[PDB]
């Protein structure tokens, strides 16, 4: 595939045009009263949505290079959402603002590297200002308070979120399941979650979630990389007859074994998924065993002399539910014996006391938390299935905001916090004039999300922002009610973590584009 | 098919245009303050990188002839990295400068052959100047000193390099393995390295490395060329059943067996790799035997009457690790008995006594080193698996730099060494008037890497080059800190070998283009 | 299909353009300081060579008719290499000069038939001059002298060539084999060479050589034309288990068996080659038998009642090496017993008494020479494979030059010999005025290779040639050292046979083009 | 030629200033004020040219460093006087 190359302004201008298309389309849906965007669907009638993430997902440009601009922003914006749960659209809005003004500066004869440096300094100062601005969240009322707000002013949802965290801790693992009964249920059951993703995007049976949900699946524990389909065949045939899904944990799965399973799973016969074993080197051997004890399974080790091909249902572990997302795997309600698992914890507790290394005490302690802490599950109850499933989405959305709020506290969510920081460091400047311009670009860019909100609502952006500038603290304008006041008090806020992640990611992508002198793509 | 032919000025102009595109894109990332380059992918988003090598690999031009120019530079630049481990971007930078100014000279009516000679004379003088400029690196302090710098100021990485060399030797074999735990472990285990590449690129399971890593594979030793698939089958299925990779050492493998093994390995049945036996004639027979003793394997010889088809696992040697690169084969921790291995060494030591020829004593001595010297292995410790691969990559990069530093010492790495040498031989004149022009071209061209660094840093190339010229020795400008001083003492340097190799290759390709009178290619 | 036909000048002009393209691209690489050419590959990137033959192979033209001219010259030039071993580029150079001046003459309105004939007298007279100019090579000192020069100032290469001839004889059979060790080995072993080509070009396993080399292959001796694949099966299958290549000697092989074997040998199960038997009729029966005794194999005769299907391995002769080129087959180190081989010789020596004619005595004597004389072989010794194989190529070229040198002696190789002869017969005139024109065209065409040499070097051809003409005999200009004197003494010479063959082929092809009224080809 | 160069540098930098968010009318005033100050400095730097050699040097420098032109002109201006006419 032959490549087309553009330099300097020809390159940068195309990125600007590309980013603006993505940004302009996505920006309209940011506010409470945000405007809706029509997306075509290959089969059936066209889709109408107010969600920026959905719109961002659906945008790819005709012109390569312009496409690059949009996509570069999308990758980083997606990361903000993946690390914060919200602000995907906000990051893009901020990215456009920094990028559009920053590019003018490079084309004006000013040095791009200095402009980046000025912007980064502004961003660095802004992050700390956000930290001062931020209202901490630690007590149960604050947990419930943020949870109910996120949940769309439903106090019952906030209560369960706080209760879940209270039962397993702030860092504990909380999952959501369809409710069997009308009543909301919160339960503690043996289970474990670890940072391991799925080996294939093809495996996902829940496309909105992006996660794979399996029902009472068999669990295969392995201690070797799997490159050959042959080891799986006797076990593979056995699971299909059952009709139950099979989950595999091992070092890695190579394309020969994995490709057949991928093909077999997608609209095929036996639909199963495989994930990598948690931990590394020395760490994994103990952890796989922890999972084994938890699911009542048997670990298969090449070192032992036992191979996967010589295996039956007896060796496999079991759990009622398991869900696998892009980079995380969690198991729910493992079958392992209560005495076995509790005993395992006792063995580990004894292990903690050698305390030879701080790293080892903590790491052993970490093992205790995953196994002994268990997994807290929340079933969402409702009168009708339609209401029940809808409520479940809301609970999950509140949970991401609550976790972000816990880690860093909260800030005004109308884009007000960005406004608020910009007013505070207006005086800040750099020795190089180019640096001064970079600082101004970043600060001015911060204003955009507020203005975008107001613009979407059909109100004057300049008038609203000007009055907001006049105020102090968490004071701001709420788009939904057209009334000025403390945004946190009135119910509109964003986690401190999401605002920070969006703003800095936007600056990071912006800085990269500003310094770029060349882009490469294939011919039309 | 029918060919499109250009010759004389027309052929040279296209090469210039082709090389400039390649060089303009790659040159922007050379400095510590490297400019970002965005490389597109057909699916979704573009990528942003400061790595010149990744940029250069990707470049292919639609316009034939121009494409040849770019490719010609890429091949020679690639050779510099292949024989030095670094300077791929630097070679290209120097190549553009030499080629552009010299090429104009040939089109100006100047004799090309003389211009080459003038350029080469300046290049040769510069190489010796580099040798004088170069600071020796023999003691452990120097070994560690260069190793930590290359490792990007990591003192511990330098320490392991120095200690490994201290044991096995400068000429010894040092390899890097993923670490078992937090500590970095260095150990010497029985093993052997020889200069033999892999028969097929398709074999590589580590795409960034360009090498094939196998875990505790069975080893097949053969005394015949393998053109037929069929002999392999009884051993081939047996190894697959065993569940481990198979490594083959023999005279050579033909496409009849090679192509099927490739097909068999890529997304298929069993993934194994094969390499050619070390030495030739008398040497291979003794050398293969040394490997057999080392891996505890059995050699199969046509001359004896033994055949591959009749062989079993017990006839195969074993090692915990084996890695195969483009031109080198090495094995780690051979299973062969200490009594057998050490006893064989005694047999070889005894052989050395005959001293019939310097050639046999030299060669026998070489056998002793490989068989008895052993292999030094370095495990890289880390708190996380991602970090562990990260630290490991850095060690490998440092190791090439240390080996290069050992072989020829080191020079200032800011492009300063090229500057320093160019200034020293300003006076030098050729025979023909045209030759004198070539000399100026070569010397002026040398300036470019420094200027490029400064250009990438947003600083004036002419002003920095001018100040550097004024100073002497290793004195120069550090782009990263915007300061002037002794570049080696400031932690910025390049191995003498990489600087020399990049400068020599740039001149070699440049001269080559200069003397090229005709280009033939397919129509568009 | 409909075809494009053009007449006279229209047909001839296209041939002229075709030959000029081929000659212009090839001629630049003729000199010692020749200019390299860049050719592109489907498989990767471009490679550069100063070798005219490689350039010629890749030259094919867009315009049918022009392509034919180039191909016609390539055809004749290739033949010169085939019958001389060198001067493929020289033949092409001479062809362009003769053709351009002569072809213009036909275009003007001069008689073509006379022009060819006029050129022929020039050529015939020049060849006689070459014979007088030519220094004979008979003694060992001359043999070694030319051999070392051809090898490129390597005394050892020439010394072995002289020694090889000194053993088996000037007309004996000398072959080249890879060296098992450091020492160069020249020795004699039973073997036979005969003039027979390979049935299919597809058979060649050595594309640079254009020949098929096999390792200790089984030899099939047959007494019938082969038309049917079925007979082959029991023996073909037999060689397959053995794993060794199979060589076939028979009257001829038809497409029915030939096509399947060709497909079988390319990307197939058994890779074998087949050639026609030496001699014919009555002579053939004895000739095949001589090979049978030599190989120790059994000849299958239809007349007897023996059939190929009824054959086994014991009926197949063996030799350590066999090599087949475009029209010659030779075997090395036949396994046949010395007692039987010598005994076979005794039968032939006894036969000579029958001699009722000189032809029969001679023909029988020739048989004695092939069998009893044997084949001498050369193993090329070197420190490493790269040097060993590289050295081997040079030895083969020196060998061809020595055979050509022995058969006709040598002439100045700077193109000087053509210059010297052209100056000598300035006076010669034809009958018709048109014939006179042809003579001048041929005599000044002779100059072209010298001038081309000087042109490549970047020196003025007109100036060099004038001074060389002023001199006498072998006196001329050495392009490599920029000096004047005896070219032969200096180290630059061409075999008389190659110079003559190049010149005669150039004139032969030229005359055919001069006399070619019409051209017919496929549509574009 | 020199005047044109000044226009080139003034406008290139001035436009850059315009792109910097500055009021052009003010930029013009700044330029005009700087020029007024520069002229006075020029007035101070200027040294009277009264000798033949200096006049020759200006003629020679103007004539692209041609000595004969300066020599010929210096002789002329001296001979004709201050109000004399040279063509
Ligand atoms: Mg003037």
């Amino acid at each position: 595939a032959a490549k087309d190359v553009k330099f300097g302004n020809d390159a940068r201008v195309k990125m600007l045009r590309g980013v603006n298309v993505l940004a302009d389309a996505v920006k309209v849906t940011l506010g409470p009263k945000g405007r809706n965007v029509v997306l075509d669907k290959s089969f059936g009638a066209p889709t109408i949505t107010k969600d920026g993430v959905s719109v961002a997902r659906e945008i790819e440009l005709e012109d390569k290079f312009e496409n690059m601009g949009a996509q570069m922003v999308k990758e980083v914006a997606s990361k903000a959402n993946d690390a914060a749960g919200d602000g995907t659209t906000t990051a893009t809005v901020l990215a456009q603002a920094i990028i559009t003004e920053g590019l003018k500066a490079v084309a004006a004869g000013m040095n791009p590297m200095d402009l980046k440096r000025g912007i980064d300094k502004a961003v660095t100062a802004a992050v700390e200002e956000l930290k001062a601005l931020s209202v901490p969240c630690s007590d149960s009322k604050a947990i419930a308070q943020v949870g109910t707000i996120s949940a769309n002013s439903d106090e019952t949802v906030g209560k369960l979120i706080a209760e879940a965290m209270d039962k397993v801790g702030k860092e504990g693992v909380i999952t959501v399941e369809d409710g069997t009964g009308l009543q909301d249920e919160l339960d503690v059951v043996e289970g474990m979650q670890f940072d391991r993703g799925y080996l294939s995007p093809y495996f996902i049976n829940k496309p909105e979630t992006g996660a794979v949900e399996l029902e009472s699946p068999f669990i295969l524990l392995a201690d070797k990389k799997i490159s050959n389909i042959r080891e799986m065949l006797p076990v593979l045939e056995a699971v299909a007859k059952a009709g139950k899904p099979l989950l595999i944990i091992a070092e890695d799965v190579e394309g020969e074994a994995l490709a057949t399973l991928v093909v077999n799973t997608m609209r095929g016969i036996v639909k199963v998924a495989a994930v990598k074993a948690p931990g590394f080197g020395d760490r994994r051997k103990a952890m796989l065993q922890d999972i084994a004890t938890l699911t009542g399974g048997t670990v298969i080790s090449e070192e032992i002399g036992m191979e996967l091909e010589k295996a039956t249902l007896e060796d496999l572990g079991q759990a009622k539910r398991v869900v696998i997302n892009k980079d995380t795997t969690t198991i729910i309600d493992g079958v392992g014996e209560e005495a076995a698992i509790q005993g395992r914890v006792a063995q580990i507790r004894q292990q903690i006391e050698e305390a030879t290394s701080d790293y080892d005490r903590e790491k052993l302690q970490e093992r205790v938390a995953k196994l002994a802490g268990g997994v807290a599950v929340i079933k969402v109850g409702a009168a009708t299935e339609v209401e029940m499933k809808e409520k479940k989405a809301r609970v999950e959305d509140a949970l991401h905001a609550t976790r972000a709020a816990v880690e860093e506290g909260v800030v005004a969510g109308g884009g007000v916090a960005l406004i608020r920081v910009a007013s505070k460091l207006a005086d800040l400047r750099g020795q190089n004039e180019d640096q001064n311009v970079g600082i101004k670009v970043a600060l001015r860019a911060m204003e955009a999300p507020l203005r975008q909100i107001v613009l979407n609502c059909g109100e004057e952006p300049s008038v609203v922002a000007n009055t907001v500038k006049g105020g102090d603290g968490n004071y701001g304008y709420n788009a939904a009610t057209e009334e000025y006041g403390n945004m946190i008090d009135m119910g509109i806020l964003d986690p401190t973590k999401v605002t920070r992640s969006a703003l800095q990611y936007a600056a990071s992508v912006a800085g990269l584009m500003i310094t770029t002198e060349c882009m490469v793509t294939d011919l039309p």
